[PDB]
């Protein structure tokens, strides 16, 4: 079935540090009840577009969050634009934003919201891409699911290298990995 | 669904390493025709592995998970997950019925052959990294094989492995996916 | 479309890396609607890259394997993969003829971009590491580039390398997976 996904273009879709100062390219398709998903990010300006770690040592990380309401739908919140965010349609997306997208949500029983219980880590996974393709320029991607607040659904990217990297563009190769889907 | 092979994704303990339910290893197969998509994370509840201590223990460093199959791709009772809950999804339970045929989510036996005199190939492990507690320096290798046990038509082992000194480590783990070809 | 395109999960060699077959490249693509599920595993069996001695030779640290597709994404002859084996499956075969349009299983121009002098962003590349032998203290690295090759509509290479010093070891190689956007 089908696919959520940014449009694979160049054009900046996302705010971390400035606005639309990064193009997120995700991609989640629907495998029943696995979604498959294929993540990259470019960082085109601002903060993050080159590390300098020399005249700034504490820039090592920075997050990038997606939040669903109880329909699946992408809240403003996030630092993804909803304007981006929708069912493939060709290159493109459908012209009208979606209304349900439940069977993209991941799991809430393999990944419960915070509570008083215990705190299980499967609701993390981690890979590491590379900065500008090159071998040597490793950093970490950290996915979480269902750990924001003010959400019934969430996926979070968090991006960290520990690396002290000089004049390095923030770019990134693509990560593939898949998740639980709620239905 | 008759695409989704799995454990269910709650946390009630089906799997016996040292001691019996001492653990939930949550497994998903989801057919993708030629290819099983999977996603695996492991839970230590007692025993044994629930709280690893390399400086009184050093020698606690790895441990085994096996899931064994016949011909029909029905797990044997002999397989350290539990037959109770290894079944067809049905929402975020089990169908009602034990299934009677899985053939098409076992490992292609050409492409990873039973153990013989021929010559063994890698292509039936997969190695994968995991991490203890979700954080980033608490590595432990996930080391995935394909038909390389005997009693059975086919086989899943998962060895987890460890190379660090760790001290008063719970062994729960991040999530590691990835797939292998059916067997039709 | 569910359909896999495969090189069969034998083990009969159908690549030529220094020499004519010299290697069995095995590659599972299977379409997942707007994604590539792809599974991946090399043998190499015989001429320059079979046995690695990086005492006596020092330089011998990596090599490519190229498909190169035309526009209806058919494999091109001067590939490093053969025709003759790459096809749609059936069973742990093939379908008896070759096959004339695959355009769903391509890498996405628009994702990857073919070679200009426009920026080549990274996201056209996934690395992997997998493990000679299946023994794991011998990494080696699996880069695979989609769309970078001139002289063809599309293409997917891998490149294969390692830093470490290997003494005599076999080149053949753990399975890794990945995944990327289909052209449609
Ligand atoms: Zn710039
Ligand atoms: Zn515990
Ligand atoms: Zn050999």
């Amino acid at each position: 079935t089908r696919t959520l996904w940014t449009t694979p273009d160049t054009s900046p879709n996302c705010t971390i540090a400035q606005d639309k100062d990064s193009k997120l390219t995700l991609v989640l398709t629907k495998c029943g009840s696995q979604i498959l998903a294929n993540v990259s990010l470019i960082v085109v300006a601002g903060k993050y577009h080159i590390i300098n770690n020399k005249t700034n040592p504490k820039i090592k990380s920075f997050t990038i969050k997606l939040l669903f309401n109880k329909n699946g739908v992408l809240l403003d919140n996030s630092n993804l634009g909803k304007a981006y965010w929708n069912f493939r349609s060709g290159n493109s997306n459908v012209s009208t934003a979606y209304e349900k997208a439940i069977g993209f949500m991941p799991n809430l029983v393999a990944y419960p919201k915070p509570s008083n219980s215990k705190k299980y880590a499967r609701d993390i996974v981690y890979g590491t891409i590379y900065l500008g393709g090159k071998p040597d320029q490793p950093a970490v991607i950290k996915t979480t699911f269902n750990q924001e607040t003010g959400c019934e659904y969430s996926i979070t990217f968090n991006f960290s290298w520990s690396k002290t990297y000089e004049n390095v563009e923030f770019e990134t190769t693509s990560f593939t990995f898949s998740y639980i889907a709620q239905e």
